[PDB]
């Protein structure tokens, strides 16, 4: 049983995808156990959010795109939750991303991408703590 | 017009969220404050239902609406309030229509998965009773 | 109460049965008692529909009734037959309503998709004639 | 019967194009010929809403529907017009059901996904402006 | 041209998944040649179903689990239909379902798995036998 | 940024899956930007869109299947659609094509697979030009 730390990037909102692919997560059985609704996210946070790639060229521009609109912020419960989750998610890049993932579905774009999802136990409880302190 | 609705435990209970989330995404409504609630305080509920005290199914529906999560949204759209309540559908099953969030999916009066605030004066008391912020 | 729905031949035709059963399970209907017929027996459909036996339309609908196979399915719940009767739509296609199965999915009196009990003096005949067990 | 549908601009912009032909495919409609638009000239426009040239709304009307691609289609069934008028809606947001085109997707008077001809004699004039040859 | 065994599973009924199921097959275009719902399989069959893991310790877990609830046993008929519906159904470890399979989009644990095919044309013929003797 | 050129073949057409299959593309954020209605396309058109293969053994088969009835040729654009969208049509053989992708869950034939999708710029301009002289 693990938790997982999701966001709803501000691109769900624009394309009214947000109950789509909080759909697609519910479909597999995961349960929320905490929810957050941000009109506009602090810049701070998403920066630490992504602070792995703050010396990359994107930084800035994805941390723009973080802030241009609503997300929201979600934890998720279930039996292997980090990894399965990662799994709907699809890869970053719209050039790999599988049909039948939300990426490989919906996104069209290495930065407007849809989804956050935590890509390990560590980065899970960091991110929780971010989101939900 | 700002409008604010409950997800109720048994949209939970049957992984409807999405769905009845979606209804109301796609008819272009706008989310301008949300809250999840792991088990809502059953004084909040007996405020949000105090005008049914004196009915026989107060505490029952008080247990119903504690039994599980609740989420709480605030929309806003022209003339949002009756738009979603027509969305929404009668409270009662053998009257609500086809088409509608009940008419297709709830089969009971009480666990009816979807509450919409009546009128501007309702909304008002509700939105203050869910975020008083 | 239990009632008793027929899926049709024109549903197998055009690959709507998992759409139409889908829209009942929907509504938390639940099934007691199902049937397959690749072909149900002429005599059976003249039973079911022996209140039209006068009516110009009867041959012609007995041949499309065992023109192809026919799901007979016991659903039960808290009125269910006005339920269902209602989810099921109006025989005729200029009244079936937009959100009713027949109102998004038929475009004959005829070839209409979907059978259901109309009253509970009917469920138990249909019952008795497709489940005599 | 023949009647002119418009997938208007707003369709295009939602990215709802195909949900709403997918309504009209499922209740059995054939398509007779169909055109794509990536602007339509301002004087089809004017010709189509003739009738509506007094009104207030008439500039802003034309505007809107050049502001994008049109899908401009004829489709064919018994009674087809009255049928599809019926998925279509109400041109009024306050009354278009749960359930038809509108009532489930428009949430304004003007901007309201889709043109249906609304009696045999519009039919006749729509097509001819739309489809010439 | 093959005939394939179809168990629907009890987490379906609870889940009501049971349309969304048969959908991706019919979906498909396989054709539904046998249909049985089994209100609660009796044991022995289940317990001949799955003899080739009489001797594994979740062998008597499974079949409490496969009695816990109805069962529908479908044939399907297709060209290739065995190894089709396989692929379609996807992998029983929920880390290695792939996103677009059934059990890949939907399942979330290796013993509730939603559904059961059969594996071979060898198997196919035993498991008929055993459902529709 | 690229252009391809896309058949929805009849048998998409047949079995009412034009919407599905355009759905699928514009979920994807792809943008039409040239479409043709053919109520039966001429034999030579077809020969030339499958002239690589006029040697084959089902060229013939091929063609008579291509003009049995309707086509939609679009065009759409996108950031790496010509790979994109292949990707999201799916292998030819329906023992290989993917859950998840068009062919993938929905077609079941190795030559009614309800789609063509230009593979590689030079097709694509070659296709385009065929379609949209
Ligand atoms: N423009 C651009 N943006 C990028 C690139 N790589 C990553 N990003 C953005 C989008 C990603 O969602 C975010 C975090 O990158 P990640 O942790 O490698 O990917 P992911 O876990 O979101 O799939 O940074 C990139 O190569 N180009
Ligand atoms: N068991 C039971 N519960 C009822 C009955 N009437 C109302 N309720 C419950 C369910 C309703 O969602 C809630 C508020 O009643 P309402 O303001 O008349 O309905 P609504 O605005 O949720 O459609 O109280 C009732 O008659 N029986
Ligand atoms: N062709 C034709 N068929 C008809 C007509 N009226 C009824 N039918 C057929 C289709 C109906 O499903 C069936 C039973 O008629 P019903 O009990 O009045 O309708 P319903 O309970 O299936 O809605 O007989 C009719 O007027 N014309
Ligand atoms: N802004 C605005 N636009 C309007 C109003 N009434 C009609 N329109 C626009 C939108 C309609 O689709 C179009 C034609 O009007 P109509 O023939 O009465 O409606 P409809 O047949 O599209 O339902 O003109 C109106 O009252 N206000
Ligand atoms: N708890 C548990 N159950 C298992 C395990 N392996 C198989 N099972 C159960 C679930 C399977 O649906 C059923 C038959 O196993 P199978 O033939 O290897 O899998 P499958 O053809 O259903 O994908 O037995 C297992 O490793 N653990
Ligand atoms: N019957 C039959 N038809 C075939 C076979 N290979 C190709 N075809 C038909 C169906 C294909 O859509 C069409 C073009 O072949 P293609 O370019 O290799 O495949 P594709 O780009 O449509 O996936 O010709 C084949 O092996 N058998
Ligand atoms: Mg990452
Ligand atoms: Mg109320
Ligand atoms: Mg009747
Ligand atoms: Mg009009
Ligand atoms: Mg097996
Ligand atoms: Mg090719």
């Amino acid at each position: 049983l693990q938790r997982t730390l999701v966001l709803i990037k501000p691109d769900a909102f624009e394309r009214s995808l947000v109950a789509e692919i909080m759909g697609r997560i519910e479909k597999k059985n995961f349960k929320i156990v905490s929810m957050k609704f941000w009109s506009k996210a602090p810049r701070n946070l998403i920066e630490q959010h992504y602070k792995e790639h703050s010396e990359q060229s994107y930084f800035n521009d994805n941390c723009d795109f973080m802030v241009s609109g609503p997300i929201i912020s979600i934890v998720y419960e279930g039996t292997d939750a980090i990894s399965k989750i990662r799994r709907l998610q699809g890869n970053t890049n719209p050039l790999a991303s599988a049909p039948g993932t939300i990426r490989g579905d919906l996104a069209n774009d290495i930065g407007e991408n849809l989804i956050h999802a935590s890509d390990s136990e560590d980065s899970a409880v960091d991110e929780i703590s971010i989101w939900f302190p």
